[PDB]
């Protein structure tokens, strides 16, 4: 893997490392998360994949809160925000350091072809039926079409960051020959209609390298849960501070 080239750029967060291939940000200041609404963190955060790859974005803390897990496209060249979401139907505050946040690099590939629809990682995959998401419940969903078979590579869903600032969250998942039961949590105030054809969440081929059953410093039970620990690509950092904007 050559260079994740990269610009950082704010006293509200502390870079506690780049190492093995991923960089992580601590929060220095206490971040409010009001009930039922999105709380989206600027990072001050600029990143370019080498040839081949994608960046993922993601946060992990013990406190009640949940965050997107970001698909970062390769021509994207604007600011990463981390998006996250309060389980709590109060105020839930993270005091510094509860709060880490990734950035690190994936091999992927892309087939050439609803109910899956430029150079962005992810294909869009439109919803079978009408849903209703009342505020503060999960709704599932079943794809048993299987998706194009890419040697070397694994299906997994992700969701988007349109449907996150709505309050909107896919639980990130391997879609395995047989199918895959895709989980949408609603954590705002208000009940979202989504309908038939509706894109909801997006299809992404990960080199198989990048699913791992062992724990270590170069694996995550954070992105795509405890079965699949997602193992990133192992790059370099290399601070390009013009990226920064
Ligand atoms: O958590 C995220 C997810 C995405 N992006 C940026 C990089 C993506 O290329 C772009 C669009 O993301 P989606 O709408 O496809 O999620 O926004 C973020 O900053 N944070």
């Amino acid at each position: 893997c050559p260079h994740i080239r990269y610009a950082f750029q704010n006293d509200k967060l502390l870079l506690q490392q780049a190492s093995v291939g991923r960089l992580t940000l601590v929060n220095k200041t206490t971040i409010l998360l009001r009930p039922m609404k999105t709380t989206t963190v600027d990072l001050g955060l600029y990143a370019r994949p080498p040839e081949g790859h994608g960046l993922m974005l993601w946060g992990s803390t013990s406190r009640p809160v949940t965050s997107h897990v970001g698909i970062i496209d390769p021509g994207y060249t604007g600011e990463l925000r981390l998006i996250l979401q309060n389980q709590r139907r109060y105020n839930s505050t993270l005091r510094p350091s509860e709060l880490k946040i990734h950035l690190a690099a994936f091999r992927y590939a892309t087939p050439q072809m609803g109910p899956i629809n430029p150079g962005n990682v992810g294909l869009d995959v439109s919803l079978p039926k009408d849903l209703a998401l009342f505020p503060h419940q999960t709704v599932s969903v079943t794809l048993t079409v299987p998706p194009p078979s890419i040697p070397h590579h694994r299906p997994t869903i992700f969701g988007r960051s349109g449907l996150a600032m709505q309050g909107i969250l896919v639980k990130p998942c391997r879609w395995r020959r047989g199918g895959v039961d895709v989980s949408l949590t609603n954590f705002s105030d208000q009940t979202v209609f989504l309908n038939k054809y509706r894109r909801f969440c997006q299809l992404v081929y990960l080199h198989k390298h990048h699913l791992t059953s062992f724990y270590s410093p170069h694996s995550d039970a954070g992105v795509l849960g405890p079965r699949s620990l997602f193992r990133w690509a192992s790059c370099t950092f290399e601070e390009v501070p013009s990226l920064a904007m």
